């Protein structure tokens, strides 16, 4: 109850590799079914997967025209990776997918990725005249990330964005911003250190105010997104990391999924803190994570088998790095990436991910309804041909049907299912009348003289 009040989602890479329309409505098709309430879909992420029809901007006093960005962003997407299978969504897929999703009961949650991940809109950039737009590091240039100290790089990122939280505005509720690195590929994935280390080691090379940068630059973002009507979310791992609150604070609106608990050398604030502070918990535990193409034991981290044993052993209520607490979350979200966007995607493979995490935790995910619903338009129209007490058994049954909870979880499924046999029964059970009978018997005497 509370428990079915909680979001389900899966979270698609749809950034780094190309989905078409068809293949998402299928994933909205089985998240429907399996009582999920959400799709969160990142269209920016590596790639930028996802065109306006108009992408004109206007970022500190300069102009771009809508036909050189989308030139500019597709070139980017296919310099990161040019896929077979396509390269973009446009804005009218996007609108029908949004439709078709909304008409399931099934929300859609877009992310693009910034001030990392976002090779596709770093070369888009560099195309459109912007220089230096990427952050280096003692002359290593990150391929990802935005230098934060770039005014123009960093106003049309952001000019960027609002364009997206324009077109999502009234379609959705949430929008990730993701936030969820700072040229790890720079820095030996240290980004977030190197951010803090002016701080503390002054007079060093290390990026000026670089931390508080960042968060001004998250809040920001948020702002942005607020300013649409839309709830921010990001990934936890520059959240106040290594629980430094002394740099300022990030906006509490902002929604933060919890992906990782950190490991050595790797030091992020702890769900407690982050609850502490007011943000809200979207759990997305690694354990449940599973990479495209890594579909069995043996096949690297995060493979297929890894997922489902984390499903089993980690309930969706046990959040990364609780430092004992009792961390309230929103809900659950379980993941699959596509960081070898080349390797094939496989559905069953993917469903398999989501029927388990839907099993393992079925108090919270919703029963499926859609077999009741087809179960009634499929009673026979002409009742009239029947016997009295075969026809009261049908209308006993379908009332039972309608009168069904409408709040049942997955775990109650049974009692929809036999309701739903229960139905077919009586249905079986209808028993012509002796006038009936006589009508379809001359009725078959007709139809053999052919
Ligand atoms: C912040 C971060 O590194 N997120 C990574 C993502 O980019 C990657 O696709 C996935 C699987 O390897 O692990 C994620 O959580």
């Amino acid at each position: 109850n509370e428990k079915l009040a909680k979001k389900k989602i899966v979270s698609i890479d749809a950034g780094r590799k190309y989905f078409s329309p068809e293949q998402l409505k299928e994933i909205i098709d089985k998240a429907k079914h399996y009582g999920y309430t959400d799709l969160h879909l990142l269209v920016g992420n590596d790639g930028l997967r996802f065109m306006l029809d108009d992408m004109s901007i206007t970022a500190n006093g300069k102009t771009y025209a809508s036909d050189d960005v989308k030139r500019a962003i597709e070139k980017g997407t296919n310099d990161y990776y040019n896929d077979p299978n396509g390269n973009h969504l446009t804005e009218s897929q996007m609108t029908d997918l949004i439709n078709y999703a909304k008409d399931k009961g099934i929300g859609l949650i877009p992310t693009v990725n910034s001030p990392g991940h976002m090779d596709a809109i770093l070369n888009a950039m560099k195309e459109l005249g912007i220089q230096n737009p990427n952050f280096s590091y003692f002359g290593k240039k990150s391929a990802r990330t935005v230098d934060l100290d770039n005014e123009q790089a960093v106003a049309f990122t952001k000019a960027l964005i609002d364009k997206y939280a324009a077109y999502f505005a009234k379609k959705t509720e949430i929008f990730n911003i993701g936030l969820d690195e700072y040229a790890n590929d720079a820095t030996d994935a240290k980004g977030w250190s190197v951010l803090q280390a002016d701080k503390y080691y002054p007079n060093e090379g290390y990026p000026v105010k670089g931390y508080e940068k960042f968060i001004a630059y998250a809040n920001d973002l948020a702002r942005i997104v607020k300013s649409h009507g839309l709830k921010p979310m990001a990934f936890n791992d520059g959240i106040y990391y290594n629980s430094d609150t002394s740099f300022g604070s990030f906006d509490k609106d902002i929604i933060v999924s919890m992906w990782t608990g950190g490991w050595g050398g790797y030091d992020v604030a702890s769900s407690k803190l982050l609850a502490e502070k007011g943000h809200q918990i979207l759990n997305t535990n690694d354990a449940w994570c599973y990479v495209l193409g890594r579909n069995a034991d043996g096949q690297g981290w995060y493979n297929l088998d890894q997922g489902l044993n984390g499903i089993k052993n980690t309930p969706i209520t046990s959040v990364p790095k609780t430092e004992g607490a009792d961390i309230p979350i929103i809900g659950g979200m379980v993941a699959a990436w596509a960081d070898t966007p080349s390797a094939r995607y496989s559905p069953s493979h993917l469903f398999k991910l989501m029927r388990h995490f839907a099993n393992a935790n079925a108090e919270y995910f919703a029963a499926d309804y859609e077999s009741a619903e087809q179960a009634l338009n499929e009673v026979p129209k002409d009742l009239n041909r029947y016997t009295a007490e075969s026809v009261a058994a049908v209308k006993e049954a379908e009332k039972a049907i309608r009168s069904l909870d409408s709040n049942l979880s997955r775990a109650q499924q049974d009692t929809i299912d036999q309701a739903i046999a229960k139905l077919q029964e009586t249905v079986n059970n209808l028993t012509l009348t002796p006038e009936a009978q006589k009508e379809e018997e001359a009725k078959r005497e007709v139809e053999k003289l052919a």
